[PDB]
């Protein structure tokens, strides 16, 4: 019960209290008397849990507080956590309100939507409070089911409509609701069945202790493309580029080494910022309207000197060959200087890079590249790809070109990709001896 909460004024010193079907302030606050915990719930409505019910007033018409039935709309039940105060201190003769124990605010602990997981109502969310049996649940609950597992209704009153769904669970294991890959020990869950928006879609993966899918080798491209072949689809995918425009990023913060765009894609660039897997392209991506409600796949996975020339940072050497090469003649000079192209895993290396060695040339090589497979970029030096920082609308040369090379381009320090074919200078990188 970690929403749940006390109301304590300081103008009247003591916690809301609800008996019966009234509403005092009692001097003595106790945390394990239901009677004073509350909750916020759904549509507005502050939850007492030992009466089970609702608070109320009266509509304009008849002013006092109250206790009644979540479902009844005689009286009015709404109340907002920002007005919630005076509304009391009017109703009851007081002065400042807060949540017990605490100086927060009645804001503090506010309702969250939980969006449900298969069941019939289309990853609708849990309606909090709803009527089961002809009894009150303020959460997930497995009662009526022999399995155990958690469900809820998605109306409030479940005899009535019938509509329901499982609740989402953070777990440790990728058992019931996931389509396992026994090679990579990663966890996917297609919900071809909800529609959800792509701030919804990824609330629901984030209380799942999940994230949106991020497609970052080609082999995962494939098995997920695997699972999809037969079934029609769209699905959003943790793609997006709502924090800088053109700058598409994984919601999981994934570097962006794996592309898979379909030939007219990414387009409409100001209406458009989320990404969709779909299965008539055979598993190319789209981007779209983020606000469209679509189905969507979840993810989880349960101090050194320099030789002469070069300078240091952190753990390695770095230099600058100002002569003007190709991509694979500038990696050739590098390694006859027992080093490589320069390969950049933070932004704090990357800053280092732009400011120290690259300062005022305007274009230079680096390490990533796609020469071995299309649109799957790796470094040169066999490093893992954890991290990177394309311009807008960047990479975009395996649109034309069968092989692209990739550059750092102007005082961002953002990168290019392009043709190997360019004639540019470039930046080298090898470890250094510590000292
Ligand atoms: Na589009
Ligand atoms: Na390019």
């Amino acid at each position: 019960e970690p929403n749940v909460f006390l109301i304590f004024s300081h103008g009247l010193q003591g916690c809301l209290e609800a008996q019966g079907g009234q509403v005092r302030v009692t001097p003595a606050c106790n945390t394990s008397l239901p009677a004073q915990r509350w909750k916020w719930v759904s549509r507005n409505r502050l939850f007492n849990l030992g009466t089970m019910q609702c608070l109320g007033t009266g509509w304009p018409g008849t002013a006092s507080l109250g206790m009644y039935e979540c479902d009844r709309e005689a009286l009015n039940l709404r109340w907002h956590c920002r007005t919630l105060g005076d509304q009391l201190s009017l109703l009851l003769g007081a002065g400042q309100w807060r949540i017990y124990g605490s100086e927060e605010d009645l804001c503090a602990l506010p309702y969250h939507e939980v969006y449900t997981i298969q069941g019939n109502s289309h990853g609708k969310p849990c309606t909090i409070p709803f009527k089961y049996d002809n009894q009150w649940f303020h959460g997930c609950t497995s009662t009526g089911r022999e399995d155990g597992h958690l469900w809820c209704a998605t109306t409030q009153d479940y005899g009535k409509d019938e509509r329901w769904g499982f609740c989402p669970i953070k777990s440790n294991d990728c058992e019931t609701f996931w389509d396992k890959d026994q090679l990579t020990d990663s966890c996917y869950q297609f919900n071809f069945q909800s529609t959800l928006s792509w701030r919804e879609a990824w609330a629901s993966c984030e209380q799942q202790g999940a994230d949106l899918l991020s497609i970052t080798e080609i082999h995962e491209q494939t098995y997920i493309n695997g699972l999809l072949t037969g079934y029609s689809s769209t699905l959003w995918i943790g793609l997006n580029d709502l924090d800088t425009s053109g700058g598409w990023q994984w919601s999981d913060n994934s570097p962006l080494k794996y592309l898979n765009w379909e030939s007219d894609q990414p387009d409409n660039p100001s209406e458009e910022n989320c990404g969709v897997i779909r299965t008539e392209s055979s598993g190319g991506w789209q981007n779209r309207d983020c606000s469209i409600a679509l189905p969507y796949v979840c993810k989880k996975k349960p101090k050194v000197e320099c030789e002469p020339s070069w300078q240091p940072f952190q753990g390695h050497c770095y230099r600058l060959q100002a002569e003007k090469r190709s991509w694979q003649e500038s990696k050739k000079a590098c390694l006859r200087g027992g080093g490589d192209l320069v390969s950049i895993h933070s932004m704090a290396e990357l800053e280092f890079i732009t400011k120290q060695i690259k300062q005022e040339v305007e274009e230079l090589w680096i390490g990533l590249n796609d020469l071995k497979l299309q649109m799957n970029f790796e470094w040169s030096d066999g490093s893992l790809v954890s991290f990177t920082h394309w311009h807008p609308f960047e990479p975009n040369n395996f649109r034309d070109s069968l092989e692209d090379c990739v550059t750092i381009w102007g005082p961002e320090g953002r990168w290019n990709d392009s043709p190997c074919n360019q004639s540019l200078p470039s930046i080298c990188k090898k470890a250094g001896q510590l000292s």
